[PDB]
């Protein structure tokens, strides 16, 4: 899969997570270290860490 879409808004805590909108659409950099991936936002251009329970692959 290449593209996940937000199910919910996220309200990132530091620079290391990344703040999301519903309905995003991410390409996923990593997912190797645990729930929390590395994305990259097509939506908005931005990168960051984002939960993985917070994401549904586009399918
Ligand atoms: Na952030
Ligand atoms: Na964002
Ligand atoms: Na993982
Ligand atoms: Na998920």
């Amino acid at each position: 899969v290449t593209l996940f879409v937000a199910l919910y808004d996220y309200e990132s805590r530091t620079e290391t997570d990344l703040s999301f909108h519903k309905g995003e659409k991410f390409q996923i950099l990593n997912s190797s270290e645990g729930d929390w991936w590395e994305a990259r936002s097509l939506t908005t251009g931005e990168t960051g860490y984002i939960p993985s329970n917070y994401v549904a692959p586009v399918d």
